[PDB]
């Protein structure tokens, strides 16, 4: 049967991919992400020297980066701007991560809480938040300030990922970060799922975030000998020898799948079974263990209550080690062998391949991928593995590896299945279960749109519009978008609302608030009775209450849609500020 937790929303920031619909693009098309140290960072001559292991020095120079990590829009979380400078880029990305899959799953903060509480007992929490890092680098440069000048004070508490997304969100579940290394993620997500089982709250924002803002990493990296010399991650290909480090932050929203069916929420995904555990005494701190390995894979298979032969994907750890990776593979195979002794049926290949080593947030870039292969019934290129490692025989294995873009084709009725490993350098593994989800034309509705102030109001409509002009799109479309724009999101101060009836109509209302235009009748915009006015609206005559709520009214939505609710769909999320915050702001030279 399975714990069955569902995956009503995500988000996603990774190497050349600002968001998921980009990743997939980059993920389809085969792409590399993999850029040299950006000048902005440090100044890398001063430690890159080719030859390994020389002291002070490092022989990486590559990484799997994203861009502006230092802007943050500090205002719409209620942060003053000063407070934001010192504060750790991980806390800030993960908070804008937060909100962004709040929006995707169709949920306001109000709404997430109400639908939250109504699914557990009085004292139990609504919203969980499991988040899992590994890295307090920013701090150290305030250290580095410290000594050679006036001491400033920069805070390097992990629990503050996971508490600022907690204290914002009004959350009153379990507030945790959680450290296993490279496991950290998938760690984050069995412990929210085994919260969610136990009934310690009714939501969980579960997700990751990492970052590379200091130079020790790599200093690091280079002393241990752990980073390839190519500053690739060769997932199973010949001539790996390390590993290339990566950025990345990523959440999901879990909820028990009854739940989320009787809500009309979104599924993207469904949580068979989760597992977790540790290497034990190997020969070497951060030497894996297959019999480990083995087991962790077998166990999350036994919870997920799956039969291992019907896996169609397996999203590996991949690092592209010398011993991890042959190592990875003889787990997967002593895992499998206990169940079938089947061969080639099964996917295999790693994001790590396209985006480096995304470390504490590698599970949920690679939960990403997963779900991704079986919402496009793809799967898609796994990179720098054009000859496979020497060491492994992929021929004898239940899989084979996926160098091509290629059809996932479904079985039937029955869900695509799959499964996602990965493994903390110093010995905590962990492995996650997934399968995918089986389950008013042409009247006028009111689309409304708020941001913070004027000029991210224009910028809204703009975003929308551009994701409007897809193929994808239709009028047919439009009960949908209107439904979940309005219970689906923040009534901010700037307001913009508008009655259509047809695809294009909404296009031009759009294009014509965003470029600050004339706009049409049934539209209001404002740069900042009621039960009559929904009554009205139930009517068909909503422009009273979309002019009302313009002005400012305070409306509950919900009212209007008391037949069959709309389906909430995904929007493009909020245009955060991109104001630059670092820790040398108001510092002297
Ligand atoms: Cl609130």
């Amino acid at each position: 049967q399975g714990m069955a937790i569902a995956i009503v929303g995500m988000a996603g920031r990774y190497p050349g991919a600002p968001d998921l619909d980009t990743f997939w693009e980059n993920l389809l098309a085969g792409r590399d992400s993999i850029t040299e140290i950006p000048a902005g960072r440090w100044d890398h001559s001063r430690y890159y020297d080719a030859r390994r292991g020389v002291p002070g020095r490092t022989y990486s120079k590559w990484g799997g980066f994203l861009d502006g990590i230092d802007e943050f829009d500090p205002l719409f979380f209620g942060i003053s701007p000063k407070a934001a400078s010192t504060m750790d880029p991980q806390e800030r990305l993960f908070l804008q991560c937060a909100h962004t899959t709040l929006e995707d799953a169709g949920y306001s903060r109000g709404a997430l809480r109400a639908a939250a509480r109504a699914r557990v007992a009085e004292d139990a929490g609504d919203i969980g938040v499991f988040a899992g890092a590994m890295y307090s680098e920013y701090q150290l440069y305030g250290a580095e300030y410290s000594v050679r000048g006036e001491p400033v004070v920069v805070p390097g508490s992990l629990a503050s990922i996971a508490n600022r997304v907690s204290y914002f969100l009004d959350a009153s579940g379990p507030s945790v970060t959680v450290d296993t290394m490279c496991a950290s993620a998938l760690s984050a997500i069995h412990l929210a799922c085994a919260a969610l089982q136990r009934g310690e709250c009714g939501v969980a924002l579960a997700g990751g975030v990492n970052l590379s803002v200091h130079p020790g990493k790599y200093l690091m990296i280079g002393e241990g000998q752990f980073a390839s010399s190519d500053g690739r991650c060769r997932s199973f290909g010949e001539g790996g020898d390390g590993y290339v480090p990566g950025e990345g932050v990523g959440a999901v929203l879990l909820r028990p799948l009854a739940d989320a069916v009787a809500d009309g929420d979104r599924i993207l995904g469904v949580i068979r079974g989760t597992a977790v555990n540790h290497g034990g005494h190997t020969h070497g701190f951060t030497v894996p263990n297959p019999l480990a390995q083995a087991a962790v894979i077998r166990s999350a298979w036994r919870r997920a209550g799956v039969d291992p032969r019907d896996i169609g994907c397996i999203e590996a750890h991949g690092t592209g080690t010398s011993l991890g990776d042959p190592i990875e593979i003889a787990g997967l195979n002593a895992a499998f062998a206990e169940f079938t002794d089947a061969r080639n049926f099964c996917a295999i290949g790693s994001a790590k391949s396209n985006i480096g080593h995304l470390e504490s947030a590698a599970g949920i870039a690679g939960l990403a991928k997963l779900l991704l292969q079986m919402r496009h019934g793809t799967l898609v290129p796994s990179l720098h593995a054009e000859r496979v490692n020497p060491d492994i025989d992929f021929a004898d294995s239940p899989f084979v590896l996926q160098r091509e873009a290629a059809p996932w084709p479904r079985t039937g009725t029955r869900p695509r299945l799959g499964g996602l490993s990965s493994f903390g350098a110093g010995g905590s593994n962990a492995h996650v279960v997934v399968e995918d989800y089986v389950e008013h034309r042409g009247e006028t509705v009111v689309v409304v749109l708020s941001a913070f102030d004027e000029e991210r109001l224009r910028e809204s409509a703009g975003r929308l519009r551009d994701a409007l002009r897809k193929e994808r799109w239709s009028s047919a479309d439009l009960p949908d978008i209107a439904y979940t724009l309005q219970v689906g999101r923040e009534a901010m101060t700037a307001r913009f609302a508008v009655a259509v009836s047809t695809l294009p109509a909404l296009v031009d209302a759009l294009d014509a608030c965003a470029l600050g235009s004339g706009l049409p009748a049934g539209a209001y915009f404002n740069p900042g009775f009621q039960e009559t006015a929904v009554r009205w609206a139930r009517r068909g005559k909503p422009a009273p209450l979309a002019e009302a709520w313009t002005s400012g009214l305070a409306v509950d939505w919900a009212r209007l849609h008391t037949g069959p609710k709309p389906r909430k769909v995904a929007l493009p999320g909020y245009p955060f500020a991109r104001e630059r915050y670092w820790y040398t702001d108001g510092l002297p030279e």
